[PDB]
């Protein structure tokens, strides 16, 4: 798979991360990323997807050793971690053709699993409109604890 590139931003409060809800496939909430164009760097790709999701420009604010990578289905998904970003910024995407919101969420209110129907002996997940975000979620709140604790 061509590997994704984005951000999670947080706000000044380390609280509060911004999602994305884009439509369709894509119809849940995810943190901004997308693919990756011929010999674009990592960073560039991260603040170019960014940036056409959100309105928001992290260039200034990466720092390179700062992200959170995981490999689903054998594609890799690198996002850069931005604290510190006020929740009243003003976001809006460059095409309301493919996000259809942008808004913060308390970060210990995410789920950070999907939850199972063992009350319906039924196998499998349950749907969650998180589902993008939730595998990020214990890696962020990790790593949230052994950068500032
Ligand atoms: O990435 C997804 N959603 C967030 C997003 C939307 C639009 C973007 F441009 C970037 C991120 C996604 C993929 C599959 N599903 C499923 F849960 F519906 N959600």
């Amino acid at each position: 798979g061509v590997p994704t590139y984005g951000a999670i931003i947080l706000d000044e409060t380390l609280e509060n991360v911004l999602l994305v809800q884009g439509y369709l496939a894509k119809s849940g909430w995810g943190f901004p990323k997308g693919k990756v164009n011929k010999e674009e760097a990592p960073h560039d790709c991260a603040a170019r997807e960014v940036f056409e999701e959100t309105g928001f420009d992290i260039k200034d604010y990466i720092c390179k050793d700062d992200y959170i990578e995981l490999r689903i289905n054998d594609q890799l998904a690198r996002l850069y971690i931005i604290p510190g970003i006020p929740k009243d910024t003003k976001f809006n995407p460059k095409t309301r053709r493919e996000i259809r919101n942008i808004e913060w969420f308390s970060i210990e209110k995410l789920p950070c699993h999907r939850n199972d129907m063992t009350p319906k002996s039924k196998l499998g997940l349950a749907p969650n409109k998180f589902f993008m975000a939730i595998p990020f979620i214990r890696p962020l709140r990790d790593w949230l604890s052994r950068r500032f604790g």
